[PDB]
Order: C-alpha cells, then structure tokens, then sequence
C-alpha cells in the first residue's frame, strides 16, 4: 500500500525536521539572499579574525578543530534521527551501533552538501560563510580537507532533491545491510526495503519529471564511500604530522574500524 | 456529544493496541496464568541461565535502559494518534515527548508488574521483586518505589481501553517548562479528559470518582519520576552507546 508508505515518509521527515535545527530549506534561503539571514563571510585570516566578533592555538588548527566539533555535535544530530526509524531501536545492540560507526559520516557528506554551494559552506547554524577558496589556502595537508565534500556537493546538488526527500534516503544509508560486523543482517535488509519503497514513491511523487531519480540517487551512494575513505587517509596523514592535535573520542571510536 | 467522546476512546484504544506490543490484558494473563510459564529470574544463576534462554547490577540497569529507548518510540508513534497532537508546534510536541515519556513508562511498567516481580523481555521472563532488592546499592533502591507505586496503581484495576485514554492524557500536559502555545494543549487535554472521565463511568460504574482517583496518582508518578532522575544522577558517579541512551 502506497499509503503505508506515505505514513512513513510523513514520519520520518517530521523527525528529520526535530533531529536537525539547520534543514536545507533554511540553508537555500540563507544562500540564495531570500535582509534577515544574511551570513558573515569568511574569505580570509581578517575575516576570520572579524568573524569571532559576529559569529559563535593555530588557524588550520583552529579550522580542524572547529569542524570535528561539529561532526561530533551532527553524530549526535543523526544519532537521535536513527532513534526515530522504526524498527532501529528494536535491532540487536551490538547492530545498531555497527550501522551507526559506519552510516554517521556518510549522512554527515549527504547533508553537508545542503550547507554548500560552488564558491562556500555555511558555518555555525548559518551565521556564517566561508569560502571554498579559502579553505583551500589552508597549509598543507589542511588545504584539502573540503576539496572533495564541496565537488560532491555540486554535483548531489544538482538532484535537487528538498527535506522530505532526505529524510528518507539518510533512513536508508543507516539500515545498511552489507555494513562489516553485522550479527543480524536479515531484520536490517527488511526494514531497508520498506525504507527504499517509501523513498522510490517520495520521489515518484515529488519529482515527478525527473526520470530515474531514484537510481540517481542510489548511485550517489558509491560517491560518499569515496569519500569516506578518502579523508581516513587524510586523518592518519594529520595524526603522524600533528602529534600536538587532539581528536575527539567519538570520532576516534568511529574511525577505528 | 457523548458519541464523540466514545469515538476519541476507541481510537485510542485501537492506537494504543498497535502501538504496544505487550498489553496489560496480555501480561495479566501472563501474571495470573493463561501459555508457556516465563522463564523465571530470581536468582544469579537464574539470570545467567535466562541470557541464554532468551557486574550483574549494572548489565540489568543498562538492560532497563535499553527497554526504556524502545518504549520511547513505541509512545511517540501512540502520540502522533492523538487528535490534534500532530497539528501541535513542533519544538511543543518534542517538549510534550520529552517530559512525558519518564511518567508514561511507568504508568505502563506497573501493567508487568505485580507485588512479587516484573515481567522482562515481552513477557517471556519473570524478573522476581526479591532478586532486584537484594542487589548492591544504590542499584537495589531503583526498582522497589516503581513496585510500590504499582501495587497501588493496580488496586484502581484499570484496563487497556482505560490506559490508553490516561496515558494521552500524560501527553497532553500543559504545564511542561518550555512549552510556546499552551492553548491548544489544554484545550486538547480538556477534551482527553472528559473522554476519559465518560469511560470510567461506562466501564466501572461500581467505582465512585474512579476518575479523581486516577488523577490523584499523577503526584505518584512525578515523585517517583524526579526520585529516578536523582538515582541517576547519583548513578553517573560510577562511546556510540553512550549516544544512544544519552
Ligand atoms: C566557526 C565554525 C566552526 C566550525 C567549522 C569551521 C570551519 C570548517 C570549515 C568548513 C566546514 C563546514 C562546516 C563544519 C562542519 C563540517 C565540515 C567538516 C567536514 C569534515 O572535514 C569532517 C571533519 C571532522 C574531523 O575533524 O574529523
Ligand atoms: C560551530 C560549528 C561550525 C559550523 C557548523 C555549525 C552548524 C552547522 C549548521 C547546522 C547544523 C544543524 C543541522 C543540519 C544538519 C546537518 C547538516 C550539516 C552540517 C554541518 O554543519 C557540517 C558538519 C559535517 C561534517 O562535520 O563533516
Ligand atoms: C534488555 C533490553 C530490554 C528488553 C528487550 C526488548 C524488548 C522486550 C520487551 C520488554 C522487556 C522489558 C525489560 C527487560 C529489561 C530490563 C527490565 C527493566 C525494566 C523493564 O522491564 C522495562 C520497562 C519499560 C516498559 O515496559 O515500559
């Protein structure tokens, strides 16, 4: 029944608006210029420096440091929307961690994307804006850090896809059920399916001339692994080269693989 | 008219019914015998034995925990049932879960639960009141208040059409901190209890102000509540998981 389906779409967007105080609706009107919600910009070290003053150790660093901060407040952000998933809470809980270590940072570059555009990325619910060229100054090996969220965006925002749309195709990142280490592989396939149905008629229904949506999006998934294992390899650069630099638990635990 | 408040009660009645699994009617018969006998944990051995049937203090608070996360989802689809809970603001409706969840899940525990223990796992095991007393403190205090306000609570013998409307009542709570329109609110709440109040009067006639009675045990359920929340707190004074729970 498309109206189970429809349910659940309705639901899951409703706890993705509750889980995440920054949606993409709110970002495209903060980028677009829709008086209100006009951003500071951050393009350079004065900026930068003025942006403490407007806006909520080393300036690389201090960059770093900033953003893994974040990833951990939106592991927390994405932590609480698993919650909202039917079936998530009711999996074995060895499980529920296992899709979470390996899903968050996939979600994390899904919704990122929602922050960006081709020239920057919103930063600290939105107050500000720092520029993609900019981030791209930053000293080695920080220059490229962002270089490769801001080329996926582009491109997955060209989808167009809006909130209700991500809502359910975050739901279907998580209940993964080719994640290593997995006990229960069946209960997890089962509730993906439902998920991948309600997202095939959420598309179907809100983008109705845009042919294959659907699989476009599914393909884009093989874009996020990428770029997973492409910044593990640029963390384990840093901690050999910064063995002054501090990297939060969460992330560590995650990362550990 | 009356017709709309014994609308009201049966559909909440049919949410409340696919919204938890285990129903008081379910766990009575379970209790009293009604078919396997559940696995009973009385015992350390017990325990260890009933892990594979199905610090022990710790590993059966963080197995209440665990319970408790689910039970949290099984309320919130039961409270998106509600009419007009939905049309509600958003941050009021997160704000109504928040502080009503704590008070639901005990009102419902005390449906498992009878002088001599709790029913653990759906019902497939019995956790005696005895073996959670004996544990080590302050882990053996947790559970005893929760028993002692059950057996009181069951003494009014409601039943799930009953609870179904008392639990929505929970929810419907105007006086939570934080709330932006309190209106609509007590306005819907208004009409959950004169739902509730022409329900008790149908189904127990016999029971004089059955309805002030039940009313009179939510001071029960808030002491118990902020007794809890201090326990825990006491407790936090001994990674993903951590997240989970919060
Ligand atoms: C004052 C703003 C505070 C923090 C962000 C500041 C600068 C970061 C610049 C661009 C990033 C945009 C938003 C922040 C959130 C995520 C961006 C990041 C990403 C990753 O590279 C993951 C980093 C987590 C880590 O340190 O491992
Ligand atoms: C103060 C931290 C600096 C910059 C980001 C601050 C807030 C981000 C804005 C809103 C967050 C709330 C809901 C939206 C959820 C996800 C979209 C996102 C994001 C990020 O901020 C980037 C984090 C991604 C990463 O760490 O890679
Ligand atoms: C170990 C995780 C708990 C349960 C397994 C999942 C579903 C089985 C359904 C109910 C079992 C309930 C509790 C078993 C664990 C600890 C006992 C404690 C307490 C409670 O029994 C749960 C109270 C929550 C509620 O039913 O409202």
């Amino acid at each position: 029944e498309s109206a189970d389906l429809r349910a659940l779409a309705k639901h899951l967007y409703d706890s993705y608006i509750k889980s995440f105080p920054l949606t993409k609706a709110k970002a495209r009107a903060i980028l677009t210029g829709k008086t209100d919600k006009s951003p500071f910009v951050i393009y350079d070290m004065n900026s930068l420096m003025m942006g403490e003053d407007k806006i909520k150790k080393e300036v690389a660093i201090r960059i770093f440091q900033g953003c893994q901060f974040r990833s951990v407040e939106a592991v927390q952000e994405i932590t609480e929307y698993a919650k909202s998933i039917p079936g998530f809470v009711n999996l074995d809980l060895n499980d529920q961690v296992t899709l979470l270590k390996y899903g968050v940072h996939e979600i994390i570059y899904t919704m990122l994307a929602s922050l960006m555009n081709k020239d920057g990325v919103l930063i600290s619910e939105g107050q500000g804006f720092m520029t993609r060229e900019f981030l791209k100054s930053l000293r080695k090996p920080f220059g490229d850090f962002m270089e490769p969220k801001f080329e996926f965006a582009v491109k997955f925002n060209a989808l167009e896809l809006d909130d209700s749309d991500l809502a359910i195709f975050i739901a279907v990142i998580i209940l993964s059920g080719d994640r290593p280490g997995l006990l229960n592989v069946k209960p997890i396939e089962d509730i993906q399916d439902n998920l991948l149905q309600a997202l095939e008629l959420q598309l179907k229904l809100n983008h109705p001339e845009s042919s294959q949506l659907f699989a476009k999006l599914l393909q884009k998934m093989t874009d996020l692994r990428q770029i997973v294992t492409e910044h593990v390899q640029l963390l384990q650069v840093i901690k050999k080269t910064e063995t002054d630099m501090s990297l939060h638990p969460l992330l560590q635990e995650i990362y550990k693989d």
